[PDB]
């Protein structure tokens, strides 16, 4: 089974994401509710997947993503948001960015995409049409 | 059921893509083997999905994508390639919903279509 760390301070989403991962044969190594300890916990526990909520207190979510990549973390990072900011997360080296409002199916799709070598980010047709 | 057009001249991939779409309750409105008629067939048949091989003869496949977006086609366009780590950024900049290598199998094409139905796009990742 793949291993994950959940980095999110929102009670409802924490429970939903934990239940989603366990249903999909992914083990949870740790759950964090702030960003201050995140880079160290990831470096110690060596998860395959890190899910990072954009509004984590302490060290900010995107900063955690940037620092993990800078420090050569090679695993799957999916950014989640309670609600345009996908592009920045893509440029910062996330494997996906998922809005939690549309449910949990998108987080598991993003992890699947990432395992397959693909990224999973919001699409805006208005940029092109 | 959603509808699709397949634009690919490679016999083996045509069959594999068609069987994959069928299996997933997607109807095939047309199958094209060149890019010259592509924009016209798409505008007339009005598919939800267009699958375009990068090596399609005639009008080049990425050009077909660009022209369809210029002409306000609002459906799902997935670019496919027989091979490569590199094409995908350009396909994303041109307005595709995804770019997938056919080498690793059909599962990525249906994942890309499902991503696009959900409002997401599906492109190769490089950590490099």
């Amino acid at each position: 089974s793949l291993n994950a760390i959940i980095i999110d301070d929102h009670p409802l989403a924490i429970a939903a994401i934990r239940n989603l991962l366990i249903k999909n044969d992914i083990e949870i190594l740790a759950e964090l509710t702030e960003g201050g300890s995140a880079v160290q916990r990831v470096e110690t526990l060596k998860p395959d997947i890190v899910i990072i909520d954009v509004d984590i207190p302490g060290v900010n979510g995107i900063q955690v993503l940037e620092t993990l990549r800078k420090r050569q973390y090679s695993g799957i990072i999916i950014i989640v948001s309670a609600k345009f900011y996908g592009k920045h997360c893509a440029d910062a080296g996330a494997n996906g960015f998922v809005s939690k409002k549309e449910g949990m199916n998108n987080i598991i799709a993003a992890i699947e995409a990432a395992k397959n070598g693909y990224c999973y980010f919001p699409f805006s047709l208005n940029r092109f049409v």
